[PDB]
């Protein structure tokens, strides 16, 4: 009994280090995470006490515009429909194949609408072609106890990474959900980016559009990745135009001139990053309704006070032949920094 207890002790010690080992530099790592959210948290619990301008995330916020899961599509200025066929045959491929424009070809698309109003629409936007989508069956949206019955947004695609003046779109029929772009990046040198300018209107019961320069609508600008690896100087950016910047503490995301984007990568740690975009654990996680996964969300996230209007998302900067794709959504959920917990604690060093 002895004898058995000290050989597995003495068996298990080189595993119990590893471990240990492997514990350790996790704890080191948590711990540089901890005190970045915990920094983040403290500035914004300031800013919010204090009423400076970030603050305003809780303080002016009048908007109520994050889950519409009943939401109907009604689609003008869209010639060039994915069919179903051809959603179908690229449903299996990776996000990146799924939107390489090269493996669409005219046969996969048609000018009439396939897609019911009530589900999620693919189509090609074509460069300087203004569509509208009206989403109505609003149900949980308000802005300053003005329920919203129905939300416009404009869409415009000013650019595209393709050389075809075009771009795959994956429009949910969720409008806080906004949309999923992409195309081929057909050239080199990492110049050519995909833009695409909105509009959001919202409109009250009786069908007016509901005037924001009360300023309480904010709108997160979240998710703006950089990064920088062989394949690529990757970088999503919004050009909020008439509508004002809103910082989140912490975050990686600033104001460039009227631009708002993460001047170093925020995705890897590798390339100095403070959190991971990556895995289910990154900052960037997100559910299949785009809700982050992560409490870290904030850090390459950024916020507007949203005015009424048009502003401009932009995403380019990959190698030739990876697809540039960016999830673009905005709705109210602005992703602050949360509580991040206790301090971690070293692991127990095995003896
Ligand atoms: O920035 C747009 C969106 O990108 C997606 O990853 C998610 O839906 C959100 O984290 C974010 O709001
Ligand atoms: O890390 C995953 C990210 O991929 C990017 O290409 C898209 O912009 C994001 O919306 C998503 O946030
Ligand atoms: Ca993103």
């Amino acid at each position: 009994t002895a004898v058995a207890d000290y050989q597995k002790a003495k068996a298990e010690f080189p595993q119990k280090q590893e471990q240990y080992n492997k514990d350790f530099e996790k704890y080191q790592s948590d711990v540089k995470e901890y005190e970045a959210q915990k920094a983040a948290y403290e500035q914004y619990k300031k800013e919010v006490a204090q009423g400076l301008a970030s603050g305003r995330v809780e303080k002016a916020q009048g908007l109520v515009f994050i889950n519409e899961p009943e939401a109907k599509l009604s689609i003008e200025g869209v010639n060039q429909y994915l069919t179903k066929e051809a959603r179908q045959k690229h449903a299996t491929e990776d996000i990146l194949q799924q939107y390489n424009t090269d493996n669409y070809t005219a046969s996969d698309f048609t000018q009439a609408n396939p897609y019911d109003p009530k589900e999620d629409t693919w189509f090609k936007m074509k460069v300087g072609d203004q569509i509208s989508v009206t989403y109505d069956n609003i149900v949980n949206s308000k802005y300053n106890d003005k329920k919203i019955s129905k939300v416009k947004i404009n869409y415009t695609l000013n650019s595209s990474t393709n050389n075809e003046g075009s771009a795959l779109v994956n429009l949910f029929h969720d409008p806080t959900k906004t949309i999923f772009i992409g195309a081929q990046t057909s050239n080199a040198g990492r110049n050519d980016k995909i833009s695409v300018t909105m509009q959001i209107i919202f409109y009250d019961e009786n069908g007016n559009e509901i005037d924001l320069s009360g300023n309480n609508a904010i709108m997160s600008l979240s998710s703006l990745n950089h990064w920088t690896t062989k394949y690529g100087d990757h970088v999503e950016k919004v050009n909020l135009g008439d509508n004002e910047f809103v910082k989140i503490p912490g975050s990686s995301v600033d104001l460039h001139g009227n631009e708002i984007y993460s001047a170093k990568d925020n995705q890897y740690k590798a390339n100095g990053a403070t959190f991971n975009g990556d895995g289910a654990d990154g900052w960037d996680a997100v559910n299949a309704d785009g809700t982050p996964r992560a409490a870290t969300a904030y850090y390459g996230a950024g916020a507007m006070t949203y005015k009424g209007e048009p502003f401009t998302f932009t995403v380019g900067g990959n190698d030739q032949n990876l697809p540039t794709t960016i999830w673009f959504a905005t709705n109210s959920a602005v992703a602050v920094p949360k509580d991040p917990g206790a301090k971690p604690t070293p692991p127990e060093k095995p003896e």
